[PDB]
């Protein structure tokens, strides 16, 4: 009885951010609050990136480690800088939206959480909050530092706390059968390991973490600039590409 | 052989204080990477005020939809002035970074009765200095409730055993009388029978204090003047010094 929704990175913004959508999302949600849980998780956005790509965190502690810790520390305060943007927007619309510090609770090694802290997120659902996770810095056990995903964070929070269903807001309507910038190309509707594998052999981050969300729960992938694709696929409905819980 | 600074929020507030910050930064970056730093900071005039208007020490009655979004705000308006003294400490080239006190801690009756702190520990190997506030946070009791610095650090006190933990106060240290009065004497050696012939007749502190003397050493020092941090950190004569407990 518990949704885990992962807002695309170029769904809420490109410094920018688009104020519409987010509140166009928080709409949605308030349709089904506080009869259904969630947890939502922001990719980095124009915060992000701009500050991981500059300072090379995915490298790890090599090199210039002082420069790499300082811009370690930057990057998560520009992720808290747009956490505190949508946190607001979510706040206005009456949502009860509250923020959790990834890097807090979360150790990473090979890209994969391989630590974690779940009671707090638990109590926040209990007592009714909306938890807004984010991508993120982290603590890496192999390269010291590192850049948590919230590919990675949505089904390391998969397989611990099994959620109803998880829905991908990206900016597409869902998975193609190629690349959507071609000519031919064609949505589906239903997808399977089957071609999931096909296209792998041939973005891929998230079908394989899909394919592992996909033991534990239902996964959706929706267009998030369209608000009632979000209410479509929380009930169920037909909308984006739908990957069943692998049975 | 590891140092716990608690930022008093009349130091570090009551608006920003930047240079008093600044001076902070200057002293410890005399002993990193040499020493391990863990730093937590008061609400000073970002998280009382919102603390204050949304009554989050009683807990979720009343209007309880309300006090979700105030409990929000609170934490927002807290990172918001975590993200001024991180800032801060990152120009000195310090790398600072944001624990979020609220995504680690669970509170019962005012006090931490369960803590995540692998991360803090990972942060300090990696020769990063975390930096804590006060926060709003998860009571098990009244659903919400404010968890104050003093009881922060006594937790870390207990989990961690830092070898020493310093307040860093408005005034020079804690005093016969109060310091309003004119003839007030400070004590530069505080010991356990003066403590509770002060209680009898900040409190909050004292107690605080008294718990941490089973595990470090605690100093309470005037945060005002660059040089008493340096002194207390080095074991030089400065304020009021509590030895750790013995037999
Ligand atoms: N077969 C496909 N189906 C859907 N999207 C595809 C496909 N092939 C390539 N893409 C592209 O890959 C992108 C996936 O975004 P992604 O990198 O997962 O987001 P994030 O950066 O938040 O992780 C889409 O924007 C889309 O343009
Ligand atoms: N016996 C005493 N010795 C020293 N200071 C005192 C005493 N009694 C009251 N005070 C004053 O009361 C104030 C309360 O500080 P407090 O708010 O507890 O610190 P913090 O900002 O860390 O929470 C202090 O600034 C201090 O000047
Ligand atoms: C800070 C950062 C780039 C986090 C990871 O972003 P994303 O969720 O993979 O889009
Ligand atoms: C959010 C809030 C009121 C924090 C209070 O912290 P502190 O007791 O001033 O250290």
């Amino acid at each position: 009885h518990m949704i885990i929704i992962k807002l695309g990175g170029s769904v809420i913004s490109d410094y920018s951010f688009h104020r519409h959508i987010v509140e166009q999302i928080a709409e949605e949600i308030a349709q089904f609050y506080p009869d259904e849980s969630f947890i939502l998780v922001h990719g980095g956005g124009s915060f992000g990136h701009p500050n991981a790509r500059e300072y090379k965190i995915t490298e790890g502690l090599v090199g210039d480690v002082d420069r790499k810790r300082i811009g370690f520390s930057k990057t998560h305060q520009a992720m808290l800088k747009l956490n505190d943007l949508i946190i607001q927007t979510f706040l206005e619309k009456g949502l009860p939206a509250y923020s959790v510090s990834s890097s807090s609770i979360f150790l990473l090694e090979n890209k994969e959480v391989v630590y974690g802290e779940l009671e707090i997120l638990r109590k926040l659902l209990e007592l009714k909050f909306i938890p807004v996770l984010f991508g993120d810095t982290a603590i890496a056990l192999d390269k010291g530092i590192d850049i948590l995903s919230g590919d990675q964070i949505v089904s390391y929070l998969a397989k611990m706390l099994k959620p109803s269903k998880v829905i991908f807001l990206m900016d597409v309507d869902g998975i193609y059968d190629r690349n959507p910038k071609e000519r031919d190309a064609k949505l589906i509707e239903e997808l399977n390991v089957e071609e999931i594998r096909h296209l792998l052999e041939s973005i891929g981050n998230k079908l394989r973490e899909a394919l592992k969300i996909a033991k534990h729960s239902e996964v959706y992938f929706i267009n998030g600039k369209v608000k009632e694709n979000l209410g479509k696929a929380i009930r169920g409905e037909k909308v984006g590409t739908r990957l069943r819980k692998l049975e």
